[PDB]
C-alpha cells in the first residue's frame, strides 16, 4: 500500500520566512540573466520543479516532490533530467543562505517562483516537505518521452492523476525556454519570448505553419518557418480532438489559461503529500515588482 508523507512546517517558519526565500530566488534570477543565451534561469527552474514532482506514481505514492530526492546521484543523473543540473546549481547559493528549508520545498519553490517572475499566474505553495533517504529515490524512466502521440500523453499523466484539462494546461509551460539538442535530442524554442509566461504555446500550435523534419540528432520534430518548433508530444495536442478544443480554448482565453495552469501546477507540485488539518493555508508570494524589490 502507497506510502504516507505528512507535510511538517520547517520549525517555527511563516509566511514572512517563505517570502525571503522567494526574494532571494527572484533577485538571483534578475541577476543571473545571460544563462542559456540571454534566456535566463526561469525556464530550467520550472522544468526542474515539474522534473522533481512528476516522478510520483499515485498506485503507490513513490517519488513526488516530498523527499527532494533529486540531490542524489540516480536521480540527478536520469537521462530524462540532463540539463537540469543548471537549476540545482543555481539554487545552491539560495540553499547555503536559508539552510533550513527542505529540498523538497526548494526545488518546488524554485518553479512557483520562476513562473511569477515571469509575469504567470499566482501559484499558491504549501511548505512542508521533508527530506527523505537516498533509498527513497525513485528509478529513472518515470518522466515521459517526447516522441509519441496523444494516446501515449493521456495515458502517462493518468499516472500522475491529471486529467485532459489539466494535462492541455500544464504543457501551455512550453512557452518557456527552448529544447536544447545535446540535452534531449530536439532542438529549438516554442515561440518568441521564452522568459515570459504567456499562452503564446497555444497561439503558435494553431497558427504556425509546421513542417515534420528531422533534426540533427536524427528525431522528427515539427518547425516553423518563424523559427519555433513542437515536440511530436505537443503537436499530439492539435492532433487529438479532445485537446484541440482546450488548446483552442487556452489560446482565446489568457486568464482562463492562467487560472488553469495555476491550479493543475499546485496540484503537481503537491501531489502524494498529506496536508494535516491544521497545516497553515497555501501562501501566495509577492512579486519583487509587487513589493518595490
Ligand atoms: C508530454 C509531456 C512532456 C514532454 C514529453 C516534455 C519534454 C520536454 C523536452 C524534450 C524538453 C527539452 C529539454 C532540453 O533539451 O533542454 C522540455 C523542456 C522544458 N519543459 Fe517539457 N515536457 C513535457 C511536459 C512539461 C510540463 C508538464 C512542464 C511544466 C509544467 C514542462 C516544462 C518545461 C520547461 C519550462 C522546459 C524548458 C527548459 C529549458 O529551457 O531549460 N514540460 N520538455
Amino acid at each position: 500500500t502507497p506510502l504516507v508523507h505528512v507535510a511538517s512546517v520547517e520549525k517555527g517558519r511563516s509566511y514572512e520566512d517563505f517570502q525571503k526565500v522567494y526574494n532571494a530566488i527572484a533577485l538571483k534570477l534578475r541577476e543571473d540573466d545571460e544563462y542559456d543565451n540571454a534566456i535566463g534561469y526561469g525556464p530550467v527552474l520550472v522544468r526542474l520543479a515539474w522534473h522533481t514532482s512528476g516522478t510520483w506514481d499515485k498506485h503507490d505514492n513513490t517519488g513526488g516532490s516530498y523527499g527532494g530526492t533529486y540531490r542524489f546521484k540516480k536521480e540527478f543523473n536520469d537521462p530524462s533530467n540532463a540539463g537540469l543540473q543548471n537549476g540545482f546549481k543555481f539554487l545552491e547559493p539560495i540553499h547555503k543562505e536559508f539552510p533550513w528549508i527542505s529540498s523538497g520545498d526548494l526545488f518546488s519553490l524554485g518553479g512557483v517562483t520562476a513562473v511569477q517572475e515571469m509575469q504567470g499566474p499566482k501559484i499558491p505553495w504549501r511548505c512542508g516537505r521533508v527530506d527523505t533517504p537516498e533509498d527513497t529515490t525513485p528509478d529513472n524512466g518515470r518522466l515521459p518521452d517526447a516522441d509519441k502521440d496523444a494516446d501515449y500523453v493521456r495515458t502517462f499523466f493518468q499516472r500522475l492523476n491529471m486529467n485532459d484539462r489539466e494535462v492541455v494546461a500544464l504543457m501551455g509551460a512550453h512557452a518557456l525556454g527552448k529544447t536544447h539538442l545535446k540535452r534531449s535530442g530536439y532542438e529549438g524554442p516554442w515561440g518568441a519570448a521564452n522568459n515570459v509566461f504567456t499562452n503564446e504555446f497555444y497561439l503558435n500550435l494553431l497558427n504556425e505553419n509546421w513542417k515534420l523534419e528531422k533534426n540533427d540528432a536524427n528525431n522528427e520534430q515539427w518547425d516553423s518557418k518563424s523559427g519555433y518548433m513542437m515536440l511530436p508530444t505537443d503537436y499530439s495536442l492539435i492532433q487529438d480532438p479532445k485537446y484541440l478544443s482546450i488548446v483552442k480554448e487556452y489560446a482565446n482565453d489568457q486568464d482562463k489559461f492562467f487560472k488553469d495552469f495555476s491550479k493543475a501546477f499546485e496540484k503537481l507540485l503537491e501531489n502524494g503529500i498529506t496536508f494535516p488539518k491544521d497545516a497553515p493555508s497555501p501562501f501566495i508570494f509577492k512579486t519583487l515588482e509587487e513589493q518595490g524589490l
